[PDB]
DNA sequence: ATGTGAG
DNA sequence: ACTCACAT
């Protein structure tokens, strides 16, 4: 959050090459919490040998940066983001689906584009095809008026169901942003606690009536806990049509209620935050049980929680309302 | 079982 | 950080 703004970019961008044109996660992993060390740091760097004495930062990694202080930027960033191959696995990684693996894959076989993809959707899986056929919008967010409206659709409906269900919409909308990239449901039923075994069914049941009434348009995994697929808002009759959304549903055991809304409502980035700076109290925050971590690596028997708060007074952290989670 | 992808 | 689902 420091005025390194400049340095730490090029640093995330030389690891997202790592991740997705190289096979290296561990180069990876180092230019990124190289880039952690840096946006911390209070002072603005003048030296290479300045960001080194920062754990994180060694002799290769911090010579890169005496030439972005020294001459303009990076000769090495200037050789990649001007590659055809490099560029289009970036490209392909942005269908859901699609990762470095088959991106590498497809684009060593002259696969670069959608127009590419499209006539070759046979290389695909599933899940691909998927986003495929639904890239434009699902790189498009969501508004609130639009968002609220499927939660009115998805309350209403599982209540129908069955009024036991409870449904809770998590992720973005419970940080209170305005926008929203995916739907996020954490779902509850009574019959099933920690101590009970599966019912895959309560889920599955949602779900299959969901689509009946139209609004689940298809699915890219579906399993015990955990459903993955894709929604749309009613066609205000003909035309006007609102575009196909990206939706989770999560079965949670009711016991384990808020521990699951707490994994949740994110960021991804604050979960690991929180669950990091956990692990230095002894403790190991899941989606399911934050437990003490004794004396070897043996993880004890869970905790009690009736609220996130205690989740947060366990750990011995300040508590923070969902709209300051990040 | 593992690798991959998403989370 | 830590899980879940898919496809070998
Ligand atoms: C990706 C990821 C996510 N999580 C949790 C935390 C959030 C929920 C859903 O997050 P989402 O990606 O939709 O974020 P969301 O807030 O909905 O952002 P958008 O509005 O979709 O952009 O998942 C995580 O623990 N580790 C991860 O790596
Ligand atoms: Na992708
Ligand atoms: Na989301
Ligand atoms: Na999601
Ligand atoms: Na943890």
């Amino acid at each position: 959050e420091t005025l390194n703004g400049g340095i730490t970019d090029m640093l995330v961008e030389l690891a997202n090459f790592e991740k997705n044109v190289s096979q290296a996660i561990h180069k990876y992993n180092a230019y990124r919490k190289a880039a952690s060390v840096i946006a911390k740091y209070p002072h603005k760097i003048k030296s290479g040998a300045e960001a080194k004495k920062l754990p994180g930062v060694g002799t290769k990694i911090a010579e890169k940066i005496d030439e972005f202080l020294a001459t303009g930027k990076l000769r090495k960033l200037e050789k990649i983001r001007q590659d055809d191959t490099s560029s289009s696995i970036n490209f392909l990684t942005r269908v859901t689906g699609i990762g470095p693996s088959a991106a590498r894959k497809l684009v060593d076989e002259g696969i670069k584009t959608l127009e590419d993809l499209r006539k070759n959707e046979d290389k695909l899986n599933h899940h691909q095809r998927i986003g495929l056929k639904y890239f434009e919008d699902f790189e498009k967010r969501i508004p609130r008026e639009e968002m609220l409206q499927m939660q009115d659709i998805v309350l209403n409906e599982v209540k129908k169901l069955d009024p036991e269900y409870i449904a809770t919409v998590c992720g973005s909308f419970r940080r209170g942003a305005e926008s929203s990239g995916d739907m996020d449901v954490l779902l509850t039923h009574p019959n099933f606690t920690s101590e009970s075994s599966k019912q895959p069914k309560l889920l599955h049941r949602v779900v299959e009536q969901l689509q009946k009434v139209r609004f689940i348009t298809d699915t890219l995994s579906k399993g015990e806990t955990k459903f993955m697929g894709v929604c749309q808002l009613p066609s205000e009759n003909d035309e006007n049509e609102y575009p196909h959304r990206r939706i989770d549903i999560r079965l949670q055991p009711k016991d384990q209620y808020y521990c699951g809304v707490l994994y949740f409502t994110g960021s991804d980035i604050f979960n690991k935050n929180m669950r990091a700076h956990a692990l230095e109290k002894g403790f190991t925050i899941n989606e399911y049980t934050i437990r003490p971590l004794g004396v070897t690596g043996v993880a004890g028997e869970p905790l009690p929680v009736d609220s996130e708060q205690d989740i947060f007074d366990y750990i011995q952290w300040r508590y923070r309302e969902p709209k300051d989670r990040s």
